[PDB]
């Protein structure tokens, strides 16, 4: 474990009240949006001081909150933990609401394709193991449809569409453990059709542990772990390169732009006095290999 990373850190969230934090965008002003289990946040891109809050109480809420930038729109969610229900809006960049909608059940991940169909992961229900990857069109965001099932002992975790026709999605086995297999597959929209799958459980080049969540990169995607690793691939899950390394156990989402990542980050580290703290911070990274442990020496 690190120290806490005040000279590093883009913006400390935990004062803004933006605790354990999932996901972060840019929106089409450039400026950066939080999900987390604090609210929803937006901050100004260049001073980074609080514009609009979604405050919620994050001892009482669910993992994976999502927040999508589409066109000049925001897309988020929230969820109580013990309710199971999800709350998704549509808002101005300003915080008007002009959609909110309620999701039976709690989610791990979103994406969106650039002509507007929007899917998500469903955790698995209780007493069930296998989950779901449903779709619906931003125009009319209800009434999900299935697009795959997972296969019994396996789980869908994260996915991101590659272009209007492709999905890649992560899985890990379920109940998931550290020494868990996973791989990545490929499906096809216009027909729901699994194309591909790549990869596998490791901490070796080419290999998965656990992503945290894929970004579409060019033609292709890069995706983050819980080794800290980025790893880049091609549109049909070649590996390509680790493009960058952090500290293992503080990442979750991330978004990218001008070749550099901008980290969602949340996790134990020590503080001034060497004491072990819960912190939660914004920090960027380039994608040209850089890492944390270089950067020590």
């Amino acid at each position: 474990m690190g120290s806490q990373r005040f000279d590093e850190m883009l913006l400390h969230l935990e004062p803004r009240g933006a605790r354990v934090p999932y996901n972060v965008v840019y929106d089409q002003d450039n400026n950066i949006w939080v999900a987390s289990k604090g609210g929803l946040y937006k901050f100004n891109g260049k001073t980074l001081r609080t514009l609009h809050e979604d405050k919620k109480f994050f001892k009482k809420m669910a993992p994976f909150p999502q927040v999508i930038s589409y066109k000049d729109r925001i897309i988020y969610t929230s969820a109580e933990f013990s309710d199971r229900t999800t709350i998704l809006r549509v808002i101005s960049l300003d915080g008007d609401v002009v959609h909110e909608s309620f999701i039976e059940g709690l989610l791990n991940s979103m994406t969106i394709t650039d002509s507007g169909d929007m899917y998500i992961v469903k955790q698995a229900e209780p007493g069930h193991r296998n989950n779901f990857i449903m779709t619906t069109h931003l125009d009319t965001p209800i009434g999900w449809d299935v697009v795959a099932e997972s296969k019994p002992g396996e789980a869908f975790s994260r996915i991101c569409a590659l272009d209007d026709k492709t999905l890649v999605a992560s899985i890990n086995d379920f109940p998931m453990n550290m020494f868990s297999k996973q791989r990545l597959v490929f499906y096809d929209l216009e027909t729901n059709t699994e194309t591909g799958s790549t990869s596998k459980a490791g901490k070796e080049p080419g290999e998965i542990f656990f992503p945290r969540f894929i970004k579409k990169y060019g033609d292709g995607f890069i995706l983050n772990d819980k080794s800290g690793r980025f790893s880049e691939f091609k549109k049909n899950g070649e590996f390509v390169a680790i493009r960058a390394r952090i500290d293992a156990f503080l990442g979750e989402g991330f978004d990218v732009k001008d070749g550099e990542a901008l980290m969602a980050l949340t996790g134990m580290v020590k503080d001034p006095n060497e004491q072990l703290i819960c912190d939660d911070w914004l920090e960027t990274i380039k994608l040209d290999g850089s890492s944390w442990k270089a950067d020590r020496e």
